[PDB]
Parts: C-alpha cells; sequence; structure tokens
C-alpha cells in the first residue's frame, strides 16, 4: 500500500485492537476506487488460525444493506413497490393494525414499533404469522423510527415473494453472483468452513444462532475482499452492468426519513458530508437497547446524494462490523472483527482514517 494509507490505517487500528482486546480484525480501505487490505490477529484462537483476506466474518446488521439492495432490485424489476400495503404480499395478515403499513415502513423501521427482535419462541411459519397478527403498534405508521430486525426482516421476506425464489436464492442470483461476491454466504458451505472465524463473547467462541428472519436481518457472512467489492459497488453503481441491480443500489441510498442529522435508506443510513464526526460517532452508540425517535418524511425521497457519509454498523454476539463510504470522494472503509466492541470506537476509527485520506 501507499505509505500514507499504511500509516493512517496502522496508527488507528493497532491501538483500537489493544484497547478493545479484539482477537482478529480485517480492514479494507477503498482509495480512489482501489482496495487496500490489512489483517491482524486470529480467526480461531484455539487452533491458531490467523485472519486472512479469505477469512469469513459474521456481518450482523450490515446484512441489512444486502437486504435493502435486494429489495431495491425487486422494485427496479417491477416485482414490488414500496408504496404497496404489506397485506398485498401477505394476505393472511388480516389484523386491522396492518391497514396503512406499507413495504416502505417495514424497510425503514417506521411501521409503528415493531420490536428489535423476533421472539426466540417464534420458530415455525405459523408462529411468525401469529406474531405479526398479534403485534400492537405503539404509533401510527410513518411517525417514529425504531430500529428492528422484525421490520426489515419481514420486508426482505416479502420482497422476494413475487419472484418465487427463496430469500437466499434471490440474494445469490440477483446480488452476490452479479457482483462477483463469491465468498459471501447466508449459509456457510462445508467447503468454506476452514475460513469461518469464530466470534468471541466473554472469551467464548461463538457463532450466530438460527432464528426467524435471520437471513434477512443479520445472516450474511463475508470476507474482507468481498466486502471491499460491496463497497466499490455501492460507491459506483453505474459501473454495474445489471440494470435492475444498478437501480436497486441507488434506491437503497435514497433518503426516505430524517431523524436529527441522519437519513434512513434501505439498510444504509446516511448523513450529509462533511459530517460532524461527533454526530456520527455518538449517533452510532446503540443508545441503548431501544431508541424510539420521531421521523420526518422526505416527500418524495431524495435520490442518492453523492456528498454523503453512507454507513452501517453490524453486530452478532461474537462479531462487530462497520462499513462507511463517501461517494463524492470515491473513498470507503470496511472493518470486520470477531468481537462485538462498542460502535463509537468503530465510527471514531473509521472517521480518523477516512478524514486523513480525504
Ligand atoms: C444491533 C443489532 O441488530 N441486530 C442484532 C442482532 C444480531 C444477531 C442476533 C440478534 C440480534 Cl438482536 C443486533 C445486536 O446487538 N446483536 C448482538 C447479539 O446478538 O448479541
Amino acid at each position: 500500500a501507499p505509505q500514507q494509507i499504511n500509516d493512517i490505517v496502522h496508527r488507528t487500528i493497532t491501538p483500537l485492537i489493544e484497547q478493545q482486546k479484539i482477537p482478529g480484525m480485517a480492514v479494507a480501505v477503498i482509495y480512489q476506487g482501489k482496495p487496500y487490505y490489512f489483517t491482524w490477529g486470529y480467526a480461531d484462537i484455539a487452533k491458531k488460525q490467523p485472519v486472512t483476506q479469505q477469512t469469513l466474518f459474521e456481518l450482523g446488521s450490515v446484512s441489512k444493506t444486502f437486504t435493502g439492495v435486494l429489495g431495491g432490485d425487486a422494485i427496479a424489476r417491477g416485482e414490488i413497490k414500496l408504496s404497496d400495503p404489506t397485506t398485498k404480499y401477505w394476505p393472511e395478515l388480516t389484523a386491522k393494525q396492518w391497514n396503512g403499513i406499507t413495504l416502505l415502513h417495514l424497510a425503514t423501521y417506521t411501521a409503528g414499533g415493531l420490536p428489535l427482535q423476533v421472539p426466540d419462541e417464534v420458530k415455525s411459519s405459523s408462529d411468525l404469522l401469529r406474531f405479526y397478527q398479534n403485534w400492537q403498534p405503539a404509533w401510527a405508521p410513518g411517525t417514529q423510527r425504531l430500529y428492528a430486525n422484525s421490520s426489515i426482516g419481514l420486508f426482505g421476506a416479502l420482497a422476494v415473494k413475487p419472484s418465487g425464489l427463496s430469500f437466499e436464492q434471490a440474494m445469490q442470483t440477483r446480488v452476490f453472483q452479479p457482483l462477483k461476491l463469491n465468498h459471501t454466504w447466508i449459509n456457510v458451505p462445508p467447503a468454506e468452513e476452514k475460513n469461518y472465524a469464530w466470534g468471541y463473547r466473554e472469551g467464548k467462541a461463538v457463532h450466530v444462532s438460527p432464528g426467524a428472519l435471520d437471513a434477512e436481518a443479520y445472516g450474511v457472512k463475508s470476507t474482507i475482499e468481498d466486502m471491499a467489492r460491496w463497497v466499490q459497488s455501492n460507491l459506483k453503481p453505474l459501473d454495474i452492468n445489471e440494470k435492475t441491480l444498478q437501480q436497486g443500489i441507488q434506491l437503497a441510498q435514497s433518503r426516505y426519513w430524517q431523524t436529527g442529522d441522519m437519513y434512513q435508506g434501505l439498510g444504509w443510513e446516511m448523513l450529509d458530508w462533511p459530517v460532524n464526526p461527533d454526530s456520527i460517532i455518538n449517533g452510532s452508540d446503540n443508545k441503548i437497547a431501544l431508541a424510539a425517535r420521531p421521523v420526518k418524511a422526505i416527500t418524495p425521497p431524495t435520490p442518492a446524494v453523492r456528498a454523503s457519509w453512507v454507513h452501517k454498523t453490524g453486530a452478532t454476539g461474537g462479531f462487530g462490523s462497520y462499513v462507511a463510504f463517501i461517494p463524492e470522494k470515491e473513498l470507503g472503509i470496511v472493518m470486520l472483527a470477531n468481537k462485538n466492541y462498542p460502535n463509537p470506537a468503530r465510527v471514531d476509527a473509521a472517521w480518523q482514517i477516512l478524514n486523513a485520506l480525504q
């Protein structure tokens, strides 16, 4: 790598790893469109396996960016519309609270207080219908944002229904394959298990557990190389040959709602660039187990703004991920770690690196 990138990345990430006691980490910087990779530590402490450019990490909620783009692609194909009622795609959802809840609301956490998690007790499909039928919104649709796997997860499941493909099949054929993300998985195949890092939670090796709507909300695993390619694709969607996918990427970066200085896309979240670092650093803090915020509708949504800090944090029990990029500057970063360490430390490190390179 150019010495500037080497120095900025190492001076930022080495202390982060020490302070957060991260077992293993991979970073990619995209600078003027090209990727530069860095790795530290261990994918598997007990077996002494190092992190490499081929190591798979759990992306956790960064998976929502893939869901948002897959949904965008389904819109571009004419299979769904975000203005469609949820009940168009799930007629069995007859309970009256669903009146007025659209796919847009599901995709952007604005349905009226769908919960962060689908309950663990929900295992069967009939359990899932029961859960959504019985859910009582706290708020009218389109008035408050409450980040929720049960919301965007349902969006992803419904978005692929008209295609007749499973969510995984749709993701593979419509997103992963065209973008050449050949080491990106919803279910890690046996052939790739040697590369699947362990996550570490309180010193114990852990992988994400199966759950309802997992694939749709938090279920992608990927390498640092594929994630750099994902950032490149989202930085420059016009280079993508597949028309509906190019369009879907753009739709996912549209600004649908505003809360504070943040704009909600499909999976992606955005701020105007230049950003107040304190605003993204502090704003990334989970606070917080539940953070209900009034939203303002952006009517109609603003098409993808190039002068944006576009980002997403992700976690599973054992992993912590972060992706951020600035389309106007052809600049981006991916940070994958096998410990779920605090979001503000992720965002602070990413901002230090990108600000130094911008
Ligand atoms: C934030 C956030 O958004 N989704 C998850 C999540 C991921 C996998 C399983 C369950 C959840 Cl809620 C999560 C988070 O904080 N995950 C950490 C964890 O699962 O321990």
